[PDB]
């Protein structure tokens, strides 16, 4: 209901780091890899596609498909890399 707007999120070098080793960025979902997360899990922590997300929900719809656990907090938040 409320968080009407998008939020916003900062990348820490930790993440860009970790995902480093891998050769890839956090805002681009690791789900298609083809867009962004513009979404957030919570209280999890889980950040996707949600047009990625529909997908899923198209599937099957349990909750984050990251925690396979029901989400609470969920809204269209904007990624920013560090
Ligand atoms: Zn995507
Ligand atoms: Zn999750």
């Amino acid at each position: 209901g409320p968080h009407m707007g998008s939020d916003h999120i900062k990348v820490t070098q930790e993440q860009y780091e970790l995902y480093c080793e891998m050769g890839s960025t956090f805002q681009l979902c690791k789900i298609c890899a083809e867009n962004d997360k513009d979404v957030k899990i919570e209280p999890c922590g889980h950040l996707m596609c949600t047009s990625c997300l529909t997908a899923w929900q198209e599937s099957d719809g349990q909750g984050c498909p990251f925690c396979r656990c029901e989400i609470k907090g969920t809204e269209p938040i904007i990624v920013d890399p560090f």
